[PDB]
This record gives C-alpha cells, structure tokens and sequence, in this order.
C-alpha cells in the first residue's frame, strides 16, 4: 500500500539546517535557525527552568495521567498572563484553557475543534506568515486565504491593503493574528491599529484567532498583550493559541495552550467539552514536564523573578543585535538603508535580500539564510557581526 | 458560534472517577481505573525512571527542538524491543520509527497518514476494544467496523467467529490487533492462532496495524512480541503503535512510537516522509522528557536491569491478584466459576457481571467498576480482597 506513496517535499527551515551542517566551510553562520541563541552561540536551559526541574525531581510522587486539559494552575497562570490579573474574562469564568503539546498543538486542536463543531470553512492568515499555519489548517480540512500585510517597498505594515483585503472575509470566517513579533516580518500593529481591527472585527462578524508565541519579546510580558487584550474587551468569542517554547526556552518539551473564550460560563463549558473531545481523539492528554515547569516558575515569586530577568536579557540581547547590525552594515559601506531593522520586533526580519543574493551569501561566504531573505537576529553575535556585514555588503 | 454547540457525551471511564471522588464513604474501591497501582494503592514513579531523570537534569544543556521523528536512540531501542535484536527488519533497514505523544498519539498519526496518503477507508477493530479506537480513527475520516472476538458465554476467544467476521474485510482494509493483553478482555490469541492470523492476512490483503501498549505484562518482554513477530515475518508492510506509559509508569509524559515497515528501505523512507508531514501539521515535534528517560534506561545496562526487575514485579503482582481474586471468591461462597480470571492477561478482565449488578455493587456500596463489567485487577490489594469478594458474592 506504500508503493506509490510520493515523497513529501523538503521543509525550508529544515532543509537548510543540513546543508549548513554538511557545508563544513570554516567560519560559517546560520541565520536560518528558528530558535534563540545567546552571545556564545548556544541555546541553553534557563536557570529558572533548571531550578524548577530539581524541585519536580524531588517532589513528584506519580506519573499518573493529567486531565484532558492538563494542569489546572497551568491554565490559571496562562489566563492571567494573557488577559491580565484582574480581567473580567477571568472573573466571569468566560475563558477555558487546555494544556497542549506546543503552540502548534494548540493550533491543530482549535482547527479540529472548529472544523467539527462549527460552520467555519475558511481561516485568513497574513501574507506572509509562519509557513506551518497553512499546513495545520489544511489538515483539519479548512480553507486558508490570504490577507495583505507587508509593504515590500517601505518595509512596514500596509494597514490599508490589509483592511482592503479583509473585506472579502464573510461573517463567520476565522481571522488569524500574530499577537506580537509577527513571524517572519517582525512588523506588529500599533495599539491604535489593534483597536481599529477590533472594532472592524465585531462589525464584520469575524472569529479572531490569536497565535501568541513570543509574549515578552517585543516590549514586555504585559505590553506584548495590549493587542489581544484590546480584542478581548470587545469580543464575545475568541481563541488564543499560545506557546511557551521561545520565552521559557522549553522548545522540545512541547508546552503551549489553547484558550477558548465565549459569552459566558455555560457556553465555554459546553463548547470546551467538544474541545476536550477533540484532544481525546488526538493525543489524549498532554505531556506533564514542561507544563509543570511553567506552573512552578509562574507561581513562585522567587523563581518567577529570576525568569523575568532571564527573559529580559534575551529580549535585550536581541535589541542589541538589531542596532549593532544596522550600525555595522553602515560602517562597512552598506549601499542601502537597513534602519527599518531597528523598527521591527523579535528574532526575525526580512533583510530585503534577493533570492539570488541569499544564494550568493550561502555559496561564496558561510552565510546561511532562508530564501525569503528572513534572518534570525538572535544568530548574530558581536563576534560574527563584522564578517556577516561584510558578506552582505559584498552582495548588495 | 459556540451558541448552539452541543455538549460532548461524558467519557465512560473518566466519569466513574468523579462519582468515586464524590462518594467518599468507607471502604470504597475503584476498579474502573486504567492505570497500575501497587499493594499500597499508589502509582509510583519507577526508581529506574527517577535515576534516569537525575542523570538528565545533570546532563542536559539545551531544550532545543527534537527532529520531527524524535530521538534516534529512542527509535532504535523501540525497534529492538518490538522486532528483536537481530531482526531482518532492522538489518535491511525496512522500518522507520517516529517518537510520538503516547500510544494514542501514534494511532492518530498512523491514521492521518493512512487517510491522506493511501486508499484506506476502513479499519476493523475487535468487539469489544479500547473505546477510544473508534474515536481516533473516526476523527481522521476512516470508518471503523467490528470483528467478533469475545465469547460472552465461554469467556474465551471465539476464534471461528473472529475468522468468520473478518472475511467481510476487503483487500486494502486495515485490521487492528492488540499485541498482548487485549483491552478490555485480557484474552489473547495463542502463538498458533497468531500464525494462523498472519497467514490469512497475507493472502486476503489486510494491512495489519498493531496496538502494543502492554509489552511486558502478559509473559515477558520478548514473549509478548511473538505475535507481532509472527506477522512481521510474512509481511512486507505493517504499522505498530506502541506505548511506554504502563510499562515505564510514564503515563503523563506522553511516550510512545509509531513504527512503519515497508518492503525495503527506499519505500519506507518515502512513505515515512509523508508520516512526518502528518506529525508536522499535528504537533510539530515530540516531547523530550519521557522519551529521554526511556532511551536512557534502555541504553544503560545497569538501569535496564533495574527496570526489568521493576516490570517483573508489576507483572507478578497482577498475576497474584487474579489468583487471590478467584480464590477469595470461591471460599466466600461465590456460586459461579470465576476461573477464567486466571487465564487472562494484564490489568483487565470482564467479570461477567450484568449492568444491573455493577450498579447495585456500587450504590449498595463499595465497588466501582465500568458498566461493561470490566474490572482492573491492579486495583485489588490483599487488603481489599475480602470485602470486594463479599460484595460480589452478595450480588450474584
Ligand atoms: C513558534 C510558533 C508557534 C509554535 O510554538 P511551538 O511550541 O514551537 O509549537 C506557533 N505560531 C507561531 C507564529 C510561532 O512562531
Ligand atoms: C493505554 C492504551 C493505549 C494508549 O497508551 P497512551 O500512551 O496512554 O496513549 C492504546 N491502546 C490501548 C489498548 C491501551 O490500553
């Protein structure tokens, strides 16, 4: 039965890693990575995370199953994190949170939940967006359409084309928004633009679905949520798929959550059981380790004080690199203006390099980037900065 | 939406739980659990596992992502447990293993893979079977049919009725077999019956799919694989969904594997690529903690020595309870013959009690069991053996 099965195509982020490895030049650089790296080039385990893991080693007495929705404190902590400590969505018991395997797992579950218990046929994602969005939504058998977003000429948010493309969306269509640190552009709306999309969202009858994977990387844990929180003040319904991969550096333990908010307690409870029904048919119940680690840190003042500092250092290192990158490009004679790079948030950014330029970078120099010209700013260290800027200047 | 979402029907096994922890009267006894309990009535963390987790704490230096298929060593250890140390399947590089979230997660990906890259439309599961098999296969769009298995009268495997209903099955249909310790029955085919089923399959064109969740619980690690291994000797293709939840007490860490085998390596490599695309659109990559613990134990001679001892003790404790159960029933006046309980394997068995008797058993107090009459022998201790039996004898 597997005889005529056709090879699945190679993934971009994934196909470059190898070629990089087997590149085996001398002083090469990987800017196509999808993870955080520190000054030294490694992706360490947060100290707060390691203290939490010792705690668990010493206190876990069983590995008995978790409920389908996972750890309760994990669910409280995230709700507070998203909607804020005093939010009414929480006090009116209007939101229900399920622990899932990663931000991606949260996304697939919302998809299956939506595709089987609702009249949703389409989900609108930005152009561009993390590539894996189309694949998760196509799996649950939903259509994905594209809305404008990025201005390739000016390197900003073409708010107009956005709104103008979002008028084709019908009442009842799902619209996906990146909460902060848009992947891959690094371009996020302003608070006033978030408020405008909120009003437009209820007027048109759209179902907002937020993918919140980088809370804490643009400006702060709280500032990074004004957008989502601006929609939650106005909507009756909403879905949030968040992930703790980047911000707790817990990538391989699959830690995220899919939050459902309805008009009230009875509807979320009724709607959430169908969401639990969808989890049961997929992976049954979620992996305890990462989530226990997150609940433990978020709920101890000592440990949480340390995590916030660690997350702040990551945030600040990234903001250093973006400044030092446009600065070193300038000293090296950089032909063009890369200053827009400092206006964008998070680890990603389109460098505005040409597919053929990216190829030249990888062949003639050791510089590796994704064909879209997307580079991961976290792969830049003060040490490799100079040879990197010199290679890019040589291709402009 | 969400306005008219109808509630999901309470899951049977997960319903008694709350009625149990609501009862809170004297010598309550939950036998509807689906987990192992020792003589203390607790589900401990295997010591071999605690040792592995400390080693991990001290040695991990990153939580960066695992490949879609997970840890390589996990994949190879799994393959040896299933097929044996020198299997041809291994030497010919005919099998590819994906680390997965739980045995249930393996079933789901075998299913999405099968549903998208193949002509399968049907999957046959025994009657009765783990209730969740219909749900996972259905959520993938495959229909599920039932072959006969249990002899309600004689408390055995109706071989003939099984082979007879299986004749309704067409070529290119998936047949699902439980490798050892049939859930909920505990009735497994003999080696001569496995071989008979292996030969009939090759000639009818059935694609076999093994659900192997209790390796090590019927007779031994190797012995429990002889059925799987009789099939693998005469098939070009087959799929195995194994779980390490029960035999490693890693219930909540979500640890399992989906093994694909094909006629040769280029096919399996090509088919596996599509299996990986299915994972990537589900949860992306798998949780490391548990699978690291398993690979670590299975790799080190000292720890594996200890783990095996720990598995033998669980296996021997269950075989002791089946025996003390049918012995304490006899001497307590039980008028029926419960001998078949000793001939069954694993944690479960149908007591052959009517729906009305389980209800009466529980209300008239004490005993909680699944309405099917299914009972978990691991929930019995030498301490509750007498009251349990008194209560069963009082209702026959
Ligand atoms: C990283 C990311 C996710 C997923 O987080 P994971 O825990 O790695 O699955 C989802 N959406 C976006 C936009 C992301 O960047
Ligand atoms: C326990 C079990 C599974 C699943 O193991 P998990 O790791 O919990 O998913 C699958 N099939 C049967 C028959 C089982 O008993």
């Amino acid at each position: 039965m597997f005889e005529n099965i056709t090879a699945a195509p190679a993934d971009p982020i994934l196909g470059l890693a190898d070629l990089f490895r087997a590149d085996e030049r001398p002083g090469k650089i990987n800017l196509g990575i999808g993870v955080y790296k520190d000054e030294t080039g490694k992706t360490p385990v947060l100290t707060s995370v390691k203290k939490a893991e010792q705690y668990l080693l010493e206190n876990e007495t069983t590995k008995n199953y978790l409920g389908i929705d996972g750890i309760p404190e994990f669910g409280r902590c995230t709700q507070e994190l998203l909607f804020g400590k005093g939010s009414a969505l929480i006090n009116d018991k209007r939101a229900r949170t399920a622990q899932t395997p990663g931000g991606t797992g949260a996304l697939r579950v919302a998809a299956d939940f939506l595709a089987k218990n609702t009249s949703v046929k389409r989900v609108w994602v930005s152009n561009p967006s993390w590539p894996n969005h189309k694949s998760v939504f196509n799996s649950a058998g939903l259509e994905v359409r594209e809305y404008a977003y990025y201005d390739a000429e000016n390197h900003t948010l073409d708010f107009d084309a956005l709104i103008n493309s979002l008028n084709e969306a019908q009442a009842g269509d799902v619209v996906l928004f990146h909460g902060c640190c848009h992947n891959p552009t690094g371009i996020d709306p302003t608070l006033e633009q978030w408020q405008t999309l909120a009003q437009l969202s209820v007027e048109k009858g759209w179902l907002p679905l937020f993918d919140f994977a980088y809370q804490g990387f643009a400006r702060g844990l709280e500032e990074d949520a004004e957008g989502l929180r601006a929609f939650a003040a106005m909507h009756k319904e909403l879905i949030v798929a968040s992930s703790y991969s980047k911000n707790f550096g817990l990538y391989n333990e699959r830690v995220g959550a899919c939050t459902l908010v309805a008009a009230d307690s009875e509807t979320v409870d009724r709607a959430f059981s169908q969401m639990k029904a969808a989890i049961r048919a997929n992976y049954s119940n979620p992996p305890a380790h990462g989530a226990s680690v997150v609940a433990t840190i978020l709920s101890n003042d000592a440990l949480r004080a340390i995590w916030e500092q660690e997350l702040t250092d990551m945030r600040q290192r990234i903001q250093r690199m973006r400044q030092l990158f446009v600065n070193t490009l300038q000293e090296k004679g950089a032909n063009r203006d890369f200053s827009f790079i400092i206006k964008q948030n998070g680890m990603f950014s389109f460098s505005g390099l040409t597919k053929e330029q990216v190829l030249r970078l990888r062949e003639e120099f050791g510089v590796y980037a994704v064909a879209s010209g997307r580079v991961n700013v976290a792969g830049m260290t003060p040490d490799n900065m100079a040879p990197l800027c010199e290679a890019i200047v040589a291709v402009l």
